[PDB]
């Protein structure tokens, strides 16, 4: 399995401009015919070198003469001896039914569907399957009309036919040129839900929706949010969408969230299907934020395109920012900004932090597929929203604009987008450019000194970013610093120096470096490192109390969240240390207070309520330790729980009533009401006993939405309450024929506080609604348990890592793709003492010997191991 780098990178010696496919589809054996119109443009002695995975070759044309001066090697077919400008014919065999791992062709239940990023197109046919290679496709798609009715490809239908024997045919024709990793094909029978948008200069999209039988009562909220995805394209970007059909097919069988391809999204189900008993709040707001991000691709990604993989996050950093501004827009902005920030914060930063850093434009990879990550996608963002940080909005479309002009219908480099912004602003990003090649967090700390005879404030902040294992030089960073500074009533202080105003986003560019602003009247309060303004870990001596006048004084609503999760830090750290002494939990009584005001707050949103009273998630903690103590960390923050929930009690079931409703609404300002009433749940289920049993019970029974009921399902198996087996088995009974209602049941079980929860997992290998051949079960039980139940999976005896080690030497034959993300619980190893890394450690070593150790799990393992 060899490295391929960055700085390997050439321009390719064949294009090919346009490809005809037929496809005579058959679970068993598909038979694929390509016609490819190629130019040379490298030396007139260089060999076509054609990418192939696990097809069985018929035969090889040139202008239709049978050709001989080729040769399979491993992973190519490589042909001498060629024209400047020919048409190559392949005819080559597939077999869909093998494919387990779920690349290329494969079969999902009764349906024939295609993933294609990143190298799946080779799986297919023998092509040029590099992203800077752009071609023109018709695809004609030949089956059984009665098992395969629907026949879809890419673009609009050109051509249709009937044959004997029950066969029939389609073929699409797309006119836009597109690298492979875009190519889509699926065939089955499915429901179809038909709808339609107008774009803003008049362009009829006829929208289509394919499900499997007996979904369509799921499907209208992924309708009406893929046009609400267009719409706000429309107002926010000025972009409208360029075909004539938008299709989307929900599967069940899918590795990943959902794809892109141009005309033709194929999604996961979880995310297209939602009916109020089936999904959560959470779910709706995911389905929106899914169908969007793919939405925003046919701009970002599809209509410029990637120049190699390298390239990632210049699609993927920039759509996410683009569906994060609108989930955004449409809802609770503050809500969002929070989720998102808890996102880097508590998973980012370890992907930073661990064997498997990179920078946001990796410069090595061994299996692309192992770069879809944290890190590529949700840091990638954070890059993006601090260049419109340091633009504004104007300037940052401005940059849009031109970066559009300059490459539509082209593959393009993070370069290029950066050099767009940096032209169309007139803003200098030569410096911020070093975000792109360097790993790893920076830590920016921050001294500050009130001078009252010259009525000055300083500040005087440093940065550095440690080593990480993929990096021995770090250099400082333009770190783009946002402050507000408050005077003893809550008010603003300007921000001026010399006579003039100065910016509240700070250039924090050098190793140290000092600010210093004037006609401060007052001693300040200062906000820091305001929505999160770069990806970065703060160091400020905070007093409690200054963390307390933010909560209630802060402008924005973040920042309050914010000083709330530093109050919250302090006494997470504090009671970590105790719990390794075998010390009860210790709390200010003004700490609690705290969060009591917010409750009791009335002008307070409630959706930032909901919030502040969200405890930072068992990941969040362990981001605030060197070394990580799993078990101190979960019990710590069940104690912590159970202590607010003591001391809060009457204000919490206050709260709680107070936010009843009777009717289910999907509307932002009723999701707010509903988290914070859910929010108040959480500590009531740790109140006594029976009052949280009759509490839990009746919420689950009488609730009218799964959102309720999950909450309170959920309160049960956290609190290990009474009623929590009947409600379980309850939910199981009605709900086992339903694997994507299943799935939560199965997380429940999966990250479950009791003792036996390795045990129940292991029995749930057999359950009735799990299968090791579908990828959402396994992420549900099997990645939940390794990756959210800490604790469990570091048990002291070690049988958390073995449960992961059989579950891994299964799936990496099975689909290495799922095995790389399980096995990331793992190779986190050096955080952890010395007992569970020499444990870690040994589990890693067997599957380093594992018989066809997949390409994707022997990158991480060799990290991991060094
Ligand atoms: C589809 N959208 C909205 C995504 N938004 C954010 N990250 C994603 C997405 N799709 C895939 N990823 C990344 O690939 C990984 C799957 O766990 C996630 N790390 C995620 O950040
Ligand atoms: C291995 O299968 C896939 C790989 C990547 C994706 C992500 C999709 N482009 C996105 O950004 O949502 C989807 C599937
Ligand atoms: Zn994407």
């Amino acid at each position: 399995p060899q490295a391929k780098y960055r700085h390997d990178y050439r321009a390719p010696d064949y294009q090919i401009t346009d490809i005809d496919l037929t496809f005579d589809l058959d679970a068993q054996k598909t038979v694929v015919t390509a016609v490819s119109q190629a130019v040379r443009h490298g030396a007139s002695d260089a060999p076509l070198r054609l990418n192939g995975e696990d097809l069985k070759l018929v035969s090889v044309h040139i202008n239709d003469e049978p050709w001989t001066a080729w040769k399979e090697e491993e992973g190519a077919l490589v042909i001498s001896n060629l024209p400047e400008r020919f048409t190559l014919k392949i005819i080559n065999e597939i077999s869909p039914a093998a494919n387990t791992a779920l690349e290329g062709l494969y079969q999902s239940g009764d349906a024939l569907c295609t993933q294609c990023e990143a190298e799946g197109f080779r799986h297919i046919t023998y092509y040029l399957d590099r992203p800077d290679v752009l071609a023109r496709f018709t695809t004609k798609i030949i089956a059984d009309k009665i098992k395969y009715p629907f026949l879809l490809s890419n673009g609009n239908r050109v051509a249709q036919g009937e044959l004997e024997n029950g066969r029939h045919w389609v073929q699409w024709q797309d006119p836009f040129p597109k690298p492979c990793y875009l190519f889509a094909l699926v065939a089955g029978d499915f429901d179809v839900l038909r709808d339609t948008f107008t774009t803003r200069s008049g362009r009829e999209v006829a929208l289509e929706l394919y499900v499997d039988r007996g979904n369509l009562d799921r499907a209208p909220w992924a309708m009406t949010s893929l046009k609400n995805s267009m719409k706000w394209d429309e107002e926010r970007f000025g972009l409208e969408y360029d075909l004539d059909i938008y299709m989307i097919v929900a599967v069940d069988f899918f590795n990943m969230g959902a794809m892109e391809n141009k005309g033709l999204n194929i999604f996961n189900s979880k995310y297209v299907l939602a009916r109020t008993d089936t999904a959560t709040d959470k779910d709706y707001l995911d389905i929106e934020r899914v169908i969007g991000h793919e939405y925003f691709h046919n701009w970002t990604g599809n209509r410029v395109t990637c120049r190699d993989w390298f390239q990632l996050s210049l699609k993927e950093g920039l759509t996410v920012f683009r569906d994060q501004e609108f989930s955004s827009d449409l809802g609770s902005r503050a809500v969002n900004r929070i989720n998102n920030v808890r996102t880097m914060r508590g998973l980012q930063f370890a992907e930073d932090a661990s064997p498997m850093a990179h920078p946001i434009r990796p410069d090595m990879v061994i299996e692309m597929n192992n770069f879809y990550t944290l890190t590529v996608y949700e840091k990638g963002a954070e890059v993006i929203r601090m260049i419109h940080t340091l633009l504004g909005e104007e300037n940052f479309q401005k940059g849009m604009q031109l970066y559009f002009e300059r490459h539509d219908g082209s593959a393009a480099t993070c370069d290029d987008f950066v050099q767009a912004m940096e032209d169309a602003s007139n803003v200098d990003l030569s410096h911020f450019r070093r975000w792109y090649s360097q790993s790893g967090t920076p830590i920016v700390t921050v001294k500050d000194d009130y001078n009252p005879e010259t009525e000055q404030y300083t500040l005087t902040i440093s940065q550095r970013t440690p080593a990480t294992p993929d990096q021995a030089e770090k250099q400082p960073l333009h770190i783009p610093f946002a402050i507000e500074l408050y005077d003893n009533e809550g008010k603003v202080i300007p921000l001026q120096k010399g006579g003039h105003p100065v910016n509240s986003v700070l250039n924090v560019t050098q190793a140290e470096q000092t600010f210093v602003f004037d006609n401060v009247y007052f001693q300040p309060v200062p906000a820091l490192l305001c929505e999160f303004s770069a990806p970065v870990k703060l160091e400020y001596k905070w007093s409690d109390q200054q963390l307390t006048f933010l909560m209630r004084h802060a402008r924005n609503d973040f920042s309050r969240w914010d000083a709330a999760q530093s109050l919250l830090a302090t006494y997470i750290k504090l009671n970590v240390a105790r719990h390794q002494q075998g010390q009860p939990l210790s709390l200010p009584v003004h700490v609690a207070d705290a969060f009591r005001a917010v409750l009791l707050d009335e002008k307070i949103d409630p959706a930032l309520a909901a919030e502040i009273l969200t405890l930072p998630s068992v990941n969040e903690m362990a981001e605030l330790f060197d070394i990580i103590d799993p078990i101190a960390i979960a019990e710590v923050r069940e104690a912590l729980t159970r202590t607010l929930a003591t001391e809060l009690a009457d204000e919490l079931l206050a709260i709680y009533n107070a936010n009843y409703q009777s009717e289910y609404r999907v509307e932002h300002e009723d999701i707010a009401k509903r988290t914070l009433r859910n929010a108040c749940l959480r500590f009531l289920a740790f109140g006594e006993t029976h009052l949280a049993d009759v509490l839990v019970s009746k919420q689950f029974h009488e609730a009218n939405n799964m959102t309720d009921a999950l909450a309170a399902l959920s309160a049960a198996v956290a609190a290990q309450l009474p009623c929590r087996d009947a409600l379980m088995q309850e939910y199981d009974d009605k709900w086992h024929q339903n694997g994507l209602v299943m799935d939560k049941w199965f997380i429940l079980q999966a990250t479950s506080p009791a003792a036996n929860v390795l045990e129940t997992v292991r029995g749930l290998l057999q359950h009735r609604s799990f299968t090791m051949s579908n990828p959402n079960r396994i992420r549900s039980l099997i990645g939940a348990f390794a990756g959210s139940n800490p604790a469990a999976f570091h048990a002291e005896d070690g049988s958390g890592y073995l449960f992961l080690v059989e579950m891994l030497t299964d799936l990496n034959s099975r689909n290495p793709q799922v095995a790389s993300r399980l096995i990331e619980p793992l190779i986190r190893l050096k955080r952890y003492d010395a007992k569970r890394q020499e444990k870690m450690r040994a589990a890693l070593e067997q599957l380093k010997g594992l018989e066809n150790l997949s390409g994707d799990l022997y990158e991480k393992i060799t990290k991991a191991l060094a």
